[PDB]
């Protein structure tokens, strides 16, 4: 048997090896919606109790025998595979959006635990077991869940741009008039894709039925596109910024919301609003066409 902080060591490296294997795994008629969040929670708490244990141990001299220890390492690993194994009581059935929320969790404990018993060898771990209660139980929240991340996601990239933009002097490097003009309405396309993702979390709130995991999943799985997109546009704006690729972007950021809106207006979830944000994202993307038409003229 190795050293006591060398034993924690490996522990840890044994930890991590689950990673990888947590993010990709197998999996009912029979399936206890009560009954599932029960034993995932106990399995938190029991994760968390061994957390404390390790530490409040290892913590202070004389560290315990290397046999000691030996039993320490076992029950942090029982605990960890316990844990997992409820989570792999999860029917993709149930909603991959759910499915997702719920493997990130266990993922952020697997790690979390990592993390700790790493320290020890020389509040991630109890935060991640925190979690359990708050994470969603049903698709639809968790695609309610998913829908407010991307909202926050645009309205930051949004508020970045435009404190950029503020601060901008009142060469290369720098902004040009031209360039200042042709944010106005990517930055008002940005707000508007905002507002899309609001009017269509507010569909989902209103209209959303927990039965429709599939339609869930479809309206979140567009939905998240919004996201990169607009952190696509955001970055090809900054200097040197070409109108070009300006102008690329945009259209791709377009063709998304109006995509996810066409998905939305077909959902379960449907009334309107939509037309009007549909003209407000043309004249945007009509105003980004007229000023960059110099680009793709011969």
């Amino acid at each position: 048997l190795a050293s006591p902080l060398e034993q924690l060591r490996h522990l840890a490296e044994e930890l991590r090896l689950l990673l990888p294997r947590v993010r990709v795994g197998e999996a009912t008629e029979e399936f206890n919606r009560e009954m599932f969040w029960r034993r995932l929670n106990e399995a938190a708490v029991t994760v968390s109790r061994e957390a404390t244990t390790l530490t409040i141990v290892f913590s202070q001299l004389p560290l315990p025998s290397p046999q000691e220890t030996q039993k320490f390492c076992e029950q942090v690993h029982a605990a960890i595979k316990a844990f997992i194994a409820v989570y792999y009581l999860l029917p993709k059935d149930q909603g991959i959006t759910l499915r997702k929320l719920v493997r990130g969790a266990t993922l952020d404990i697997v790690d979390g635990m990592a993390q700790l018993m790493e320290v020890l060898s020389v509040n991630s771990v109890w935060v991640a077991c925190q979690q359990m209660p708050q994470i969603p139980r049903d698709n639809k929240a968790a695609a309610l869940l998913m829908l407010t991340k991307n909202v926050d996601f645009v309205k930051d990239a949004h508020e970045e741009m435009e404190q950029a933009v503020e601060e901008s002097d009142p060469q290369d490097l720098y902004w040009s008039e031209d360039d200042q003009e042709l944010i106005i309405p990517c930055l008002a396309l940005v707000r508007a894709s905002k507002a899309c993702l609001k009017k269509i979390r507010m569909l989902v709130a209103e209209n959303g039925k927990k039965d429709q995991v599939a339609q869930l999943d479809d309206i979140v799985d567009i939905s998240d596109e919004i996201s990169p997109s607009v952190d696509d546009l955001a970055l090809s704006i900054y200097p040197p910024m070409s109108h070009l690729t300006v102008r690329i972007n945009s259209a791709k950021l377009v063709s998304v919301l109006k995509k996810a809106l066409e998905i939305t207006k077909a959902s379960h979830v449907t009334p309107s609003w939509i037309p009007l944000l549909i003209n407000a994202i043309d004249h945007c993307m009509n105003r980004i066409k007229e000023l960059t038409q110099s680009e793709l003229e011969l």
